[PDB]
DNA sequence: AAAAA
DNA sequence: TTTTTGG
DNA sequence: AAAAAC
């Protein structure tokens, strides 16, 4: 009956009954970050996320009894809510020309937020003066960011992603037939639209070498139609990003293979390759969300003095790494219930 | 910013 | 009170 | 040797 502080401990589907109060805890959010503080950021984060678990929205301050990583200022926040139907908080942070800058400019593939600080000290405020001038230098990702911003700005939905799945399976099946390919992120947890295209790749069969060479197979065959419009291709080296075989895409879609202007679309795509034993962490790493991996790795840390990552599960007590050959052998290993991809959208 | 140590 | 917050 | 990419 008491709703656990811990993502991986709540079963969160797509239905959010408080999108007024976790709209505005996710720009507060979303400042702290840019202010790098840290720490208030990760509060608001933490609050917007147990509020998406709720079955029922809160119509008043008594709603809010019992409901942890609610301290005294996020209450503000929600009975400022309450009251007009506003955040004034949140109102105010966007109309403030720091915040409107941050996010136009790292709405560009290629631009973080170191980036973005300095271009808006140089005096930047809109994308066309940024591209329009002659003395800065960009880098490749970019150029990419900047020539399919339209495309990549606007959200890629199911009929796009299923094609997308279609053109990875049929690309990777050409080099290992028995390969096994599964679309992760927000789209494996039910999600109607993301930001960008998701697969994990495993084979029981391939040897080291194929292993290595099908992410270069598939993206020359992709660069021969002329489908290729970005790619780099990170090598494995199995504290950031975990170490296996990646590749951060754009790839031409046609309309023609989307079954839902220049007739085709530019998409963001991600293939990681993983070996067969790892493909348990990898899933369950990659399916998300981002605050209920947290959580889980907080939740094995604090809980049960357990280490995990997308590669491995290992017992500091017992002094031995766990194996796993699913996601539902992973949350037994940690004492959990099982939560299903739909039940993450933490 | 909130909860654990 | 101080420390931790995915790493 | 910094920045972005999850
Ligand atoms: N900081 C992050 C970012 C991502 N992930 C994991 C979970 C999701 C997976 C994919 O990354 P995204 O593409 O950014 O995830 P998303 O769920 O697919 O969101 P969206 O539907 O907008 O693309 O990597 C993570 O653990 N930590
Ligand atoms: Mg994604
Ligand atoms: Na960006």
């Amino acid at each position: 009956k008491k709703i656990s502080q811990y993502a991986c401990q709540r079963r969160t589907t797509l239905n959010n009954y408080n999108q007024l109060f976790t709209d505005a805890l996710d720009i507060l959010a979303e400042n702290d970050e840019l202010r790098e503080n840290e720490g208030s950021c990760l509060a608001f984060m933490r609050a917007s996320s147990v509020l998406k678990s709720l079955p029922f929205p809160i119509t008043s301050m008594k709603d809010t009894e019992g409901i942890p990583c609610l301290g005294d200022k996020v209450k503000s926040i929600i009975e400022g809510i309450i009251e007009d139907g506003e955040s004034s908080e949140a109102k105010a942070v966007l109309n403030d020309e720091r915040y409107k800058s941050f996010k136009l400019f790292t709405s560009v593939f290629g631009v973080g937020l170191k980036t973005a600080e300095k271009w808006f000290r140089m005096g930047f405020r809109t994308l066309s003066k940024i591209q329009s001038d002659k003395s800065l230098r960009f880098t490749q990702m970019q150029k990419a960011g900047f020539l399919y911003y339209e495309d990549l700005v606007s959200c890629v939905n199911r009929p796009e992603a299923e094609a997308v799945s279609m053109l990875v399976k049929e690309a990777v099946v050409t080099f290992l037939p028995d390969a096994l390919v599964t679309m992760t992120g927000g789209f494996r947890r039910g999600k109607m639209t993301g930001h960008d295209v998701d697969f994990l790749i495993t084979s029981p069969e391939a040897t080291e070498d194929e292993e290595q060479q099908l992410l270069h197979k598939v993206t020359d065959f992709w660069k021969q139609q002329g489908l290729l419009l970005y790619c780099d291709i990170l090598e494995s080296t199995f504290v950031a990003l975990d170490h296996f075989q990646k590749c951060f895409l754009i790839l031409k879609l046609d309309h023609g293979r989307v079954h839902s202007g220049k007739g085709w679309k530019a998409i963001r795509v991600d293939l990681v390759m993983c070996p067969y034993d790892r493909r348990a962490f990898a899933l369950l790493g990659w399916t998300g969300s981002r605050q209920f991996e947290r959580d889980l790795r907080r939740y094995a840390t604090h809980e049960r003095k357990m280490m995990l990552d997308n590669h491995a599960l290992y017992d500091r007590t017992k002094r031995v790494f766990l194996e796993a050959e699913s996601e539902e052998e992973i949350f037994a290993h940690l004492g959990l219930d099982y939560i299903e991809p739909w039940e993450r959208n933490a």
